[PDB]
């Protein structure tokens, strides 16, 4: 009976709904063909449009093993779906307050993933403007994933020069408000009245508790420069000590999942499906086109990489 889940329920399954925030709220769901188990983002659009749309078009293009890939896309008459990676461990945020602090081993491994992905949304011409642990969850193997693209309590991450309006090194501050806030538990600038803050932001002076590493101190000073230009770049950043402690040999940001390279394997099984010839499929599948045959294969070597035989229904 359902008037808009019409497209949607010819190819998924619903679930448990969750998200629930009238704006947003995300049902995981079943793609039947692939038995695999994803999680979609339903928005009404009576309750905007572009910022939306500047997140999927972002998404349409990058395709990182540490972004929360986009599958299919779907919008109705008043309804648009989008389709996403399987993210059951939750907010990276709820995982800080978990345990406290962070030790500065585990928080090694958390921020490589993150560098990662933020030098290769950089290598492709975006910035994420809106970098928060709230942003970042667990898949079910404990990878790191990002979300709520949207811009391309979300202000203390905010970099000075963001607050002025005055490109990418606006990240490089915020994900030093990261590291902070994950081995300690709390933030460089926090406080109950914004005026305040925008002060202490802009002054850029913070505390340094007890525990942190004199290697650390270091790092956030590099990167909590107000100085936009004396902010440490990217390319310092992925070959520092402090990353290379222990994990020792370079970032490897480099995306392993290509919009360039079909895996065969994949593409055979599929072109069965639809009674195609292999050749034929496989420029159709290049085209992105973010719509259920992309979803299909998207999910189809994803089901193979969780070492489950490649088929569908
Ligand atoms: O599948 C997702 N989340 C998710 C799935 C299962 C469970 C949990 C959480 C909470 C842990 N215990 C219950 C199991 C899931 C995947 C992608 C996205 C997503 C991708 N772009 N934008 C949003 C959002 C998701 O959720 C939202 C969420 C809900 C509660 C907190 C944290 C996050």
């Amino acid at each position: 009976g359902s008037k808009d889940y019409d497209e949607l329920l010819k190819y998924y399954e619903l679930h448990e709904t969750i998200g629930t925030g009238g704006f947003a709220k995300v049902k995981l769901a079943c793609h039947i063909l692939t038995g695999e188990m994803v999680a979609i983002k339903i928005m009404d659009k009576n309750t905007d449009l572009p910022r939306i749309k500047t997140e999927i078009e972002a998404l349409k293009n990058l395709r990182h093993q540490h972004i929360c890939q986009l599958y299919h896309v779907l919008e109705t008459a008043n309804k648009i779906f989008m389709v996403l990676e399987y993210c059951p461990g939750g907010e990276l945020f709820d995982y800080i307050i978990s345990q406290d602090r962070l030790s500065e081993e585990e928080t090694r491994v958390v921020f490589r993933q993150i560098v990662s992905a933020v030098a290769y949304v950089h290598s492709q011409g975006y910035a994420h403007r809106d970098l928060k642990p709230e942003n970042l969850l667990f898949d079910e193997y404990h990878k790191l994933k990002l979300i709520d693209f949207g811009l391309c309590g979300s202000l203390a991450y905010a970099a000075p020069e963001l607050i002025q309006g005055k490109g990418s090194e606006a990240d490089v501050w915020s994900m030093g408000i990261l590291l902070y806030v994950l081995m300690c538990g709390f933030l460089p600038f926090d406080d109950d009245n914004v005026m305040a803050l925008y002060k202490k932001i802009m002054r850029g002076k913070y505390d340094v508790p007890k525990w942190l590493s004199p290697s650390s101190i270091l790092l956030l000073q590099q990167m909590l420069q107000v100085d936009p230009k004396k902010r440490i770049s990217m390319k310092n950043l992925l070959n520092h000590p402090w990353i290379m402690q222990d994990y020792n040999y370079p970032v490897e940001w480099q995306s392993k999942n290509p919009f360039i390279h079909l895996d065969d394997d994949c593409v055979t099984e599929l072109s069965v499906h639809h009674r195609n010839n292999r050749q034929t499929m496989e420029d159709l599948i290049s085209l992105w086109q973010y719509d259920h045959l992309t979803a299909t294969y998207l999910l189809l070597l994803a089901k193979k990489a969780r070492g489950k035989p490649v088929r569908l229904r």
